[PDB]
Parts: structure tokens; C-alpha cells; sequence
């Protein structure tokens, strides 16, 4: 709730919305005779790069899944994500924004992201959405995001990046003092509190 | 062009895209027997508030114009806006973002804004779009925006707000040392240069 309040940026894909599980389900359904990558075997952020190494033409097939209508809208929430962010947003002196990078193909993705937030968080939460391909230009105390490398036009972002665990990043050793949020069952309140006055 | 580079946030509606002229044209076409507000007579940011005072029911009719499909996509560029922002983005040590607040009705507006940027600035400029209802949380040196009151979660934004003239704001006296950009024919380079090292 508004105050300066602690400000927390929460990524959407891979943190609130299950991009990896939604991708794999739809990929197997559309392309049942192709090999695939089980979630536990995912390595590196870019799904299409790993699929491309697996078999020729598979990167293009992977791309076709996230470019399809309803891909973003039908993503399931990660366990605990909706409950956690609703609680977080209700805390005194705590402003939460959903800070999400849309894909370059804009026909469906931006729309569906707004629709997804309305569905799980309600109309009033639409005010908290920030769509950007550059998260470094958004100022905050924290950014909770599963991508290891968050870069852009601002060389010294104001936020601390807390790495949200995903299969693709779970084995990565981080440079101290970088830290993680393992899942929404993990103690996110303690991380927020560590940044408060 | 990227470097820290000077960072300039450029509003879309009322700065790049002619919201006021597009509104009036479509309003008169859809509601030809209703009274309207000539552009020179516009006062205050909120179109529907002025229309509402004019005749009962007119606020709802005004709303219906911007909620309609193709309202945002069919807005015309302001004179000089496309040429100015293309030149600005090409300057050394200058990063330009289009920082735009979408309407709450999300069915068409976000999509159409991406489509509009692709149309006038090209695919590569889609990387520079930031959609947010809170511009105070976006850090930059400058924000060029026609709204007089730009507020949100950050009480001390990093940017200087340069007020872009519109009919609705043209008579407003600003508190020194606030300043204006009168139009894209005005000397925007001098304003950028005043913020450089
Ligand atoms: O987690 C992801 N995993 C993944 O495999 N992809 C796919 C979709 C498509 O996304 C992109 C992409 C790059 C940068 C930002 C957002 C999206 P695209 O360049 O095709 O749009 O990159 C190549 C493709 O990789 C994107 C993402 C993006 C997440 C957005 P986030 O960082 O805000 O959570
Ligand atoms: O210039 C405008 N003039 C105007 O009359 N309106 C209308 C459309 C609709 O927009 C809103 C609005 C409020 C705040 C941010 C963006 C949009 P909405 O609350 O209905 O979405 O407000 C009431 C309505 O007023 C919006 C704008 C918004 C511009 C967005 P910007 O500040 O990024 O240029
Ligand atoms: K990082
Ligand atoms: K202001
Ligand atoms: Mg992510
Ligand atoms: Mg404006």
C-alpha cells in the first residue's frame, strides 16, 4: 500500500506466470513427434536456443508456440505467486509493480498480459503494470526476476536484483552478494524487510 | 544512440500522437448533432470533464470514442514529431524512450500503441516503448509530456518535466523554474543540451 514506500518490481514470465510449463505443454501438443526438453533439463534462459541444438528446425517450431494467440493469456500462475503478490501489495509502505518485457511480436502479447493481470489480480492491479524491454530504467528497491543478466541503458540500476529460481537458472552460481528467491513459498518478506529503513 | 547516455522520455498522446484532434474528428463524425469543444477552447487535461459540463450524457459519449477500436492506431502524428524523435534517437550519447500511459480499457490500446510505433518509427523502435500509468518510477534526465501534473509512487523523480504545449495547457502559468517545449518546431536540441555534462 502507498506511503516513500519500499518499491518492489516483480517480473511476470517465470515468476508470476509459468512460461516454461506452458511452453512445454503446448509444444508437445502441437508437435507430438518432435523431441523436447523436460523442465528439469532446461539450461540457459533462451528456450529456442536449447531446442535449436536438439534438432534442426526446432527453434522455429518453439518460436511458433509463443507467437500463438492465447499463449500468454493461458499461462498458469506459479504456485503461491498470486497469494504472495496480493499480500505484498497490501503491506504498509510497500508499492508493487509488475515489470514485464513483452515479446517483439506485439499482436497478442501486450493485450494478453493486461488480460492475465485482470484475471488473477483484478482491475485495480492494472495500474501496477509496467511493460518495458529495459528494466534498468525503472527505479525501485528490488527486482524479483528469473533472468540472470538484467541489462539496459542504465549502467547502475537502483534496484537489487533478486534471482527468482527457475529450472533454467537453478544450477547457476551467482557472484556474492547476489541472492535468490527460491519460490514464492520462500521467505520473501525477509528479503523485503532487509531493504527497509 | 547508446553510450551513460542522456536519457529522454517522450510522451506519446499529446506529444507524438494527436489525441485531441483525433478525438474531435471522431466525436463529430459519430455524434454530429451534439455540441463539441473546438481545440482552441479546450481547457484542462481531461476531455470528458469539459464535455460533461457542456451537456448531460456527453462525458459517456466522449469516453466511447477512445474506447473504440482503431482510435489509438489512427491518431495522426503531430507535425514534426516523427522527424524530431528520429533525429533525437540518432544523436550521440542520447537514449530515447516513448513513455506512455495506456487507458484502463486494455482491449485495443496497448496493441494499437505498439502498432503505431512500428508504423511511424519502425520495428527497431519497439524496444524503446515503456507502458506505465506511473511515469515517476521511470528514471531519466528529461520527460517531455503535455500533462501538467505528473505524479505517482516516486515523490522525487529523477527527470526534469518539460511541459509540451497543448491547447488544454497553453494558458497555464508554471512555477519557475518549470519550462515548456512549444512544439516540435521549437528548439528541443537546446533543451537536451542544457542537461548534458
Ligand atoms: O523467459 C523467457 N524465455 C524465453 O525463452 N523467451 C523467448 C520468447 C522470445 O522473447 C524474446 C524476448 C527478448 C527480450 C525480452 C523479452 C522477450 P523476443 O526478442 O523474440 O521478443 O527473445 C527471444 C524469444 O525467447 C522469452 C522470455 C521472456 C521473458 C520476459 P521477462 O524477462 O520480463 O520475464
Ligand atoms: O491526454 C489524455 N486526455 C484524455 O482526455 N484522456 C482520457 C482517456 C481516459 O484516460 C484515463 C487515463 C488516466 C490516466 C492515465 C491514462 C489514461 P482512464 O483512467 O480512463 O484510462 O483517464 C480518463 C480518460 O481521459 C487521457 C489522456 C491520456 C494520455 C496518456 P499520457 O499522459 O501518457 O499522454
Ligand atoms: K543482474
Ligand atoms: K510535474
Ligand atoms: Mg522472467
Ligand atoms: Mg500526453
Amino acid at each position: 500500500s502507498n506511503a516513500r514506500a519500499l518499491r518492489v518490481l516483480v517480473d511476470m514470465d517465470g515468476v508470476l506466470a509459468d512460461f516454461e510449463g506452458g511452453f512445454l505443454r503446448k509444444f508437445r501438443a502441437r508437435f507430438p513427434d518432435q523431441p523436447f526438453i523436460a523442465l528439469e533439463d532446461r539450461r540457459g534462459f533462451w528456450v529456442s536456443e536449447q531446442y535449436g541444438r536438439l534438432r534442426p528446425g526446432l527453434s522455429e517450431k518453439a518460436i511458433s508456440i509463443w507467437e500463438s494467440k492465447n499463449f500468454f493469456f493461458e499461462l498458469e500462475p506459479l504456485p503461491g505467486a498470486v497469494e504472495a503478490v496480493k499480500e505484498m501489495a497490501s503491506l504498509q509502505n510497500t508499492d508493487v509493480f509488475i515489470c514485464t518485457s513483452p515479446i517483439k511480436m506485439f499482436k497478442y502479447c501486450p493485450y494478453e498480459k493486461y488480460a492475465w493481470v485482470e484475471k488473477y489480480f483484478g482491475p485495480d492491479f492494472l495500474e501496477q503494470i509496467v511493460l518495458t524491454r529495459d528494466k534498468t530504467v525503472v527505479s525501485a528497491d528490488l527486482l524479483i526476476d528469473d533472468r540472470p543478466d538484467i541489462t539496459g541503458a542504465e549502467p547502475t540500476p537502483s534496484w537489487e536484483h533478486v534471482l527468482f529460481t527457475a529450472c533454467h537458472n537453478q544450477h547457476l552460481q551467482l557472484q556474492p552478494p547476489r541472492r535468490r528467491l527460491h519460490s514464492w513459498a520462500d521467505d520473501w518478506k525477509a528479503i523485503l524487510d532487509s531493504k527497509r529503513p
